[PDB]
């Protein structure tokens, strides 16, 4: 009899068990040792606030939180993203990655035609991040916030970073490929589809990007929010990682944080880093990855 | 719970059964009445040649064949369909239905640039569903192929309908927006992202079309078909249909049929109608109307 304070947070605890326990024992890109679920969909309560950041491992909020309005944005460059302190992209945007790719020409923090710019200008001609795009190709942020407040009961509110066209041209294929969002009885909901995740880091990070972007959407369209349906292709977890993750689910997980707003928004370009509080972030003691 | 000979069909007979106990009631549109569930994932195993195939309910199965074989064509006109009649597109690629979406200028049987056009000539300028688009735009279907033959472990095999460029000369937005391949010891699994399904008629349909698919596409690579997992956004139930389906969760189903190509194929697009073969597809009396 399994009763539980935070029953979505065990449910994805449970998740990282089942890939453990029944998981294939594949390769990696890099050739590291990976375990793998292929197929999996789990769903997260946001009905009062509530955002699905994992307290039995602690999730680089900050980190979060900037990249999502650096997304919505529009920016692809490197450099705005790493002025506000957060440094996930560094990476691969810097000189020498760039060079394996082929980027001889492109500048220092120049990411290509990643996320944020097929997210508002889906189509448009790419050159670089710095050359101002907007009325070029489809903003399907501004479709989607639309969609949503004049035709409520819409199954094609869809918003889609993956352009076969500008693949090329990326520097990391999108990891969230996309999300559809569903209005009921006043309710925002959204479901993610991730084509490949790792338990260990990836997914909480992504779980709680497109938990905050529901809530966001959810005020701009005067809606509470509903619910987070997180769908994987290649859920897996790395082989190191196992003795990481097996700490991680002996814990019993604590309450979820809970998002709150302390101004108003014109739109969805009207949200800054201190006006979106994070209550009561309580987390267990931290993983040892090494 | 309970054993049975079909795990799978059974599986999704729950799904129908829980849509019905839990799912919210909302409008269609065109003011019909659907109980929906947001967010749903099944999965079908396709090992030995096992296509799902519902047999509590017959699918239109030559339907199948013969729209899928059309989406691989790369090809767009509804009267190509018509001539082996198959009359599924018969009626949005209808005079009264273009005009309707302002499409005045069009031929009949043109869809505009939907699934094939996408699979096969992603980012290429539509014209007409007559014309040669050999070359232009990316060709998605051959890359996933490649992918899967020389990267067989890659987490990045995509194939997607969904071009937000393309939506506005769309007859419909595409229902089945995309499908990520995955292999495993010599086994190809296919995962469908349906954002809309109803699983009276939809849904058993593209089923079997991509279960078809992953049969063809393993035998074009040399592979072994694995498993289909079918995940969908508003997986929905008509009012009207709700008590024929009562009647089909009442019954045991059957084994599902085998595919059985009769002969070797030089590519994918190497696949014409009499080649596919579908033994011992068993089903159930016809329901009364629905
Ligand atoms: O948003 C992200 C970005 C990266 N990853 C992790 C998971 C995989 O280990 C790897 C993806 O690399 P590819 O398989 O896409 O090459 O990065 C995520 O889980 N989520
Ligand atoms: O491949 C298909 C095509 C159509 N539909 C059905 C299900 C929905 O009832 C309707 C789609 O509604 P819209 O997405 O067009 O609103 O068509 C499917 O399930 N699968």
């Amino acid at each position: 009899q399994q009763v539980h304070l935070n029953q979505d947070e065990y449910k994805y605890l449970k998740q990282v068990e089942q890939i453990l326990r029944e998981g294939t024992r594949r390769d990696d890109r890099t050739g590291t040792g990976t375990i793998s679920i292929f197929g999996m969909q789990s769903k997260y309560c946001l009905r009062n606030g509530t955002i699905p950041l994992l307290t039995t491992k602690r999730v680089y909020w900050k980190g979060v939180l900037e990249e999502l309005l650096w997304f919505i944005s529009g920016s692809t460059d490197g450099k705005l993203l790493m002025e506000k302190n957060v440094k996930i992209w560094e990476k691969n945007g810097d000189r020498a990655f760039l060079d394996n790719l082929g980027f001889t020409s492109r500048e220092e923090g120049d990411l290509g035609p990643v996320y944020g710019f097929q997210w508002r200008h889906f189509g448009a001609k790419y050159v670089d991040c710095h050359t101002d795009y907007s009325g070029q190709g489809v903003d399907q942020l501004a479709e989607v916030i639309r969609q949503i407040k004049e035709q409520p009961d819409s199954r094609r509110i869809i918003m889609s970073a993956w352009n076969p066209s500008d693949l090329g041209q990326m520097v990391l294929p999108p990891c969230h490929t996309m999300c559809q969002f569903y209005v009921d009885n006043g309710e925002l909901s959204c479901q993610l589809y991730q084509r490949s995740g790792d338990m260990g880091l990836g997914v909480p990070f992504n779980l709680a990007s497109y938990g905050l972007l529901t809530h966001m959407i959810a005020k701009v369209c005067g809606l509470k929010p509903g619910t987070l349906v997180h769908t994987l292709g290649d859920a897996h977890v790395y082989s190191n990682h196992v003795d990481a993750l097996k700490i991680q689910l002996d814990r019993e997980p604590y309450a979820f944080p809970k998002i709150r707003f302390t101004r108003d928004v014109a739109s969805i370009d009207d949200f800054t880093s201190d006006m979106i509080a994070l209550d009561d972030y309580k987390c267990h003691p931290k993983i040892p990855m090494d």
